[PDB]
């Protein structure tokens, strides 16, 4: 065949966008029509963040991918923290019978951190640390979730060999959560609050731990009201 | 508490549409309006290279984004919108969901456009900006539906409280409502611009190519056939 979906996954700061641009270039250098899409395209088109935009950001991103994927290779440049997000993207490929490859980028928690620091700490370092401790690496649960490539971003990377490999893969016949949303959105709300209320490092820790305690209770439901309650808690606190 | 409005920008490259979009988005979201800025560049620049063949995909996708967004948010459309056919299409999306719209024409003198272009690296040859300035028809020239809500001289200061105020008044009121020639006029310019650049053409060579273009549009008055032949023409020339 000749159209393929490339799904990136890995923590913020790990180098997913830089990778996407290098990959896209080498692919295009080989006459491959490819587009890089990720949720930030849509999310950052708003002047502000608000929890309620997320639904339309999610859906718009999938709409773009779905639609792009009939004509072009697509590199998805998102965190894709949860295996259910990776499932969603895979089902897009399934729908049109396109091949896919999950490419897992990784780095030491120390590298991610300084990257964040270099980025202006728009995401709080403590959130990233929290994110890292809690990241289940892809395919530790589902066959279909297994990375085609694991790539160490603090080691040299061979985009030719990657291209060459993806292109062979493309010509093969493809073979084929509410709690995720509360986890994802409460993290985001926390981040927003922290930078908006320009919290100090002691309030930062307290708030991250507030979330922790609060999630413990919620496991032991309706996503939407759970998130509203969470904002109230943050306020009350 | 209020209603939804389509905001259509128009005006030559370098006029400031993009910086205006953010200031406007910023001030409307301070009045608690939900607003998103959408431009064709969001999709176009998601490709690693430009190809004329992507343009139908870029256009459609931008329309689908705008269309979906107008069901929940104000939209500011950040594009050139050089052709009144284009502003019509945008308007039909507002017509589709019965929303108000407001066309906002940003203007400036040639010399300023040229400086802004030079100031951004001349990613578009000055000669194309110049030709675009001579040939631009400013809106409302022919239809009532096409007249600017605001004309904005980006060379003087902008009172954004004043603009938001009238747009909010406008949103509350009750609403009242050849493509192939433009597509050919459009793509041959984009092509002409890609050639100068990629082949580092010199000054007089650039002048030649421009006159070449208008001589070609003379004669030809099927879009993809004509675009391929224009392409053959450039190369042989």
């Amino acid at each position: 065949g000749d159209i393929m979906l490339i799904i990136l996954t890995g923590l913020p700061g790990v180098g997913k966008s830089t990778f996407s641009k290098n990959l896209a270039k080498i692919l295009s250098k080989n006459n491959i029509d490819v587009i890089v899409l990720g949720s930030d395209l849509i999310r950052e088109s708003f002047p502000v963040w608000k929890e309620k935009y997320e639904e339309f950001i999610k859906k718009s991103t999938y709409r773009l991918i779905d639609s792009a994927l009939k004509n072009y290779w697509v590199i998805v440049d998102d965190t894709n923290y949860y295996n259910s997000m990776r499932r969603d993207l895979i089902n897009i490929a399934k729908k049109y019978n396109k091949n896919y490859a999950i490419i897992y980028l990784k780095a030491s928690l120390d590298v991610l951190i300084r990257r964040n620091i270099e980025r202006g700490e728009k995401i709080p370092n403590e959130v990233i640390k929290k994110m890292y401790e809690k990241f289940d690496e892809p395919g530790k649960k589902y066959k279909w979730d297994e990375p085609f490539l694991i790539i160490d971003t603090t080691k040299d990377i061979d985009f030719n060999e990657i291209a060459k490999k993806l292109i062979e893969k493309s010509k093969e016949i493809p073979k084929f959560n509410i709690s995720d949303k509360i986890d994802k959105e409460t993290r985001k709300i926390v981040s927003e609050y922290i930078k908006s209320k320009k919290l100090d490092k002691d309030k930062i820790k307290e708030v991250v731990e507030l979330r922790k305690e609060f999630l413990k209770k919620i496991k032991k439901v309706d996503a939407d009201r759970v998130l509203k309650e969470f904002k109230d808690l943050l306020n009350s606190y």
